[PDB]
């Protein structure tokens, strides 16, 4: 499995020219194998070592596939890496580049995000971050979702599980595996294991993915930010959700949320996908919420 050979020919030839071009020499990387640091659907992640066009030592995160099948399973891995190439906005996460190597699964090359994960940073009791540092986090997720909107992307996974911490406390959408373009279509249809939880009312139903089914897994994002990292829905089934939201059922406000927080998380859940406002409203709704609370905080935002 280690020696698993990639027979470039059998994919699309757009993608190996795409991957050609952000393509990182095996002698410049160093994969801490033995150094687990993030586990999804496609893999592992390993801690790095990156070395840059001098030679400096960049610390880093390798994403790796686990156990490589079919060759549609490194066409989509190759894909994520390839979404993520253009972004610059300091709350998505870029791209350091693609290791492809003789032999073994490809590497998705990423920065290194020194306290991890927005869920079990949140969860943390030695983090403990108030009130209002949740609602800058909200605001940071905000801000990156309405970049990744502008370029006609939609994520179709967005939760807290997925967005990272750097050394600033600079939170970053950092998960991509979902990510489809849209194109000039403004959707996302499935063709080819979803987080039911996250999903818009009208994505159960048809399938099909937006910017505004985003909104939904946004105001979800916000939720388990104010409940720091409690998950969504436990005593509903998997099965139940759509049945259980197409009753007019809600996540209910969490105990220390403002109420005109609690009034934006409703209003992404709004079953009538035109009426939940875009990413840019959202921007300035929680920007506002955000300056008028006056309570402790720590972090910038
Ligand atoms: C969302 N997933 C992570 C999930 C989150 O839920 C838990 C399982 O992994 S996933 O693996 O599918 N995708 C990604 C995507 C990008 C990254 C990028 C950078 C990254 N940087 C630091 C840390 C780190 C991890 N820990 N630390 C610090 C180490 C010292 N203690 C404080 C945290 C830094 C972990 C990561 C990652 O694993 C990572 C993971």
């Amino acid at each position: 499995q280690n020696t698993v050979h990639i027979d470039l020919s059998a994919l699309n030839p757009e993608l190996v020219q795409a991957v050609q071009h952000v393509v990182i020499g095996p002698s410049s990387l160093i994969v801490h194998f033995n150094e687990v640091i993030g586990r999804g659907h496609f893999g592992c992640v390993y801690h790095g070592t990156l070395l840059d066009n001098d030679g400096k030592k960049i610390h880093c995160a390798v994403k790796s596939l686990n156990r490589i099948t079919d060759i549609g399973e490194v066409s989509q891995f190759l894909t994520e890496g390839i979404i993520m190439k253009d972004f610059s906005h300091p709350n998505v996460l870029s791209l350091l580049g693609i290791c492809l190597r003789s032999e073994g699964s490809p590497l998705v090359v990423l920065p290194y995000m020194k306290h991890g994960d927005l869920r079990n940073f949140i969860r943390n009791e030695t983090h403990n971050p108030t009130v209002k540092d949740l609602i800058g986090f909200g605001l940071q997720v905000a801000k990156g979702m309405k970049y990744l909107a502008s370029k006609k992307f939609v994520h179709r996974d967005l939760a807290a599980r997925n967005c990272m911490l750097d050394e600033k406390f600079t939170v970053k959408v950092a998960d991509f595996g979902l990510a489809r373009d849209m194109y000039d279509k403004e959707y996302y249809s499935v063709h080819n294991k979803l987080p039911v939880k996250w999903m818009a009312l009208e994505s159960l139903q048809t399938q099909k993915f937006t910017t505004k089914s985003d909104v939904w897994s946004f105001g979800v994002l916000l939720w388990e930010l104010m409940t720091r990292g409690a998950p969504p829905y436990p005593d509903v089934n998997t099965f139940d959700i759509t049945v259980y939201l197409l009753q007019g059922r809600r996540l209910l406000q969490p105990e220390y949320c403002p109420d005109p927080l609690y009034e934006v998380m409703l209003k992404c859940w709004h079953p009538k996908a035109e009426m939940r406002p875009s990413f840019s409203e959202l921007v300035s709704r929680i920007s506002a919420i955000f300056s008028t609370f006056i309570g402790e905080h720590h972090h910038h935002h």
